[PDB]
């Protein structure tokens, strides 16, 4: 609160929409975001960047990709490299979503990897990390998110810790019937900082934003907003819709 | 050699070129590739995608994209899904490729998958194949084979897999002082075909196209295109020269 960190609201598309689709999205969400008092990232597919990133030229709505690799180029079939997103001028990277994590064998290595990766190409990194029901349930949510943390941001200078904008998933929630509240969001986040200031000092943890990445809907934003130590949302669902994803920008 | 099945000569470009590069090299390529008697693909990037199609409009020259999803929307971040593709008029998606079943867990599964749903969005799936060198050393080459080409294709109408293309990868050359040889490649070549014949009766297997994956260079097509069972290339490094991908289409 008395530290200045820029509020920053991400949507995170996930896997929807095709180009047009895609454009017409955020031809809509323009006009309902240009007075926002937060930095606003759309995240569209691949498929999708080059046109959406054109779509909004003139506009405070910047862009992210939703994955990259860490090489520059090489034998990776399927995969994007850091310097193809920089041709584009992508201003994002989401790297560690859970749903990576889970099914496509992300790990904490290729994740440090591809931080790393993003400052050396001029963007910016949106690191998720976030623990599972059971470690929740078992009490190591603080020893699997530092450790996620410690091995994520491993060898960054200050100058570029301050820079990643970290989202913690509460991967717990998913699929249950009830969500974190925002005082466990908050708790889990003031953590995280805390992890940071053991790395990179007290400088470091004052200025870098953490986001709130478990369920963000119109009716939610305004109380997680108000909670000490977040900084903005990486938000699922309700970035598909754009009225809903401009109410969650004007919180 | 009698029975008339079209040659297919791919270029998985893997991991290379911005969305300029990428154009750039197409427009090289088409007058090389005019009178092919082959067909001919390139596989760029996803985020080169809508460009390269774009580029190639009133040619010969056919797209593919080097991976997809299988679901038609969702909760996968950092995924392409195949209505994405179509949107774009794409027209092959190669899927299973060793790299992707090495590094990113994609299993058989979700391999079936796939193919499944490249049908049912106008995608034509080239499906790769292959065993490690430990598969090939203990003699379990065609056992191996045999379960990706069952787990695979399994579900798929004869109409279907007549128009799969599959391409064996000898996984097991790879990073060696030695390629495979034309026979041993023809020899596994033509087990394939015979699990197809099983499978899905002799009149599909004496259709599907069935491409050589491993080491394709200009001074190798001739002999590999000579082979009684072999149809076409999936061909990585060189691809990335118009000149030498342009040698490997006119063998
Ligand atoms: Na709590
Ligand atoms: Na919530
Ligand atoms: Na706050
Ligand atoms: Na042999
Ligand atoms: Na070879
Ligand atoms: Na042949």
């Amino acid at each position: 609160g008395s530290h200045m960190r820029t509020p920053i609201i991400a949507g995170n598309w996930k896997m929807h929409y095709t180009i047009d689709e895609a454009v017409k999205l955020v031809e809509e969400l323009k006009p309902l975001v240009k007075d926002a008092k937060c930095e606003v990232v759309v995240c569209p597919t691949f498929v999708c960047l080059d046109a959406v990133k054109k779509a909004v030229e003139g506009t405070n709505i910047k862009v992210g990709a939703q994955n990259m690799h860490f090489e520059e180029k090489g034998a990776f079939t399927g995969e994007i490299a850091p310097r193809m997103l920089e041709a584009m001028n992508i201003d994002y990277v989401i790297i560690g979503h859970s749903e990576r994590r889970e099914y496509f064998n992300e790990t904490d290595e290729t994740c440090n990897k591809k931080v790393k990766a993003a400052f050396a190409h001029n963007l910016t990194p949106i690191l998720c990390c976030g623990e599972t029901l059971e470690q929740r349930e078992n009490g190591t949510t603080n020893d699997v998110i530092k450790a996620q943390i410690t091995a994520d941001l491993e060898g960054l200078t200050k100058e570029q810790a301050e820079k990643v904008v970290i989202a913690y998933e509460p991967i717990w929630a998913i699929g249950t019937g009830k969500t974190a509240t925002s005082d466990q969001a908050n708790e889990t986040i003031a953590a995280i900082r805390a992890m940071v200031a053991e790395m990179f000092g007290q400088e470091v943890a004052d200025k870098v934003r953490i986001q709130y990445g478990g369920s963000v809907k119109p009716n939610t934003i305004a109380e997680q907003m108000a909670k000490s130590d977040i900084d903005g949302a990486l938000v699922g669902g309700a970035s598909l819709v754009a009225a809903d994803f401009a109410q969650i920008v004007n919180y």
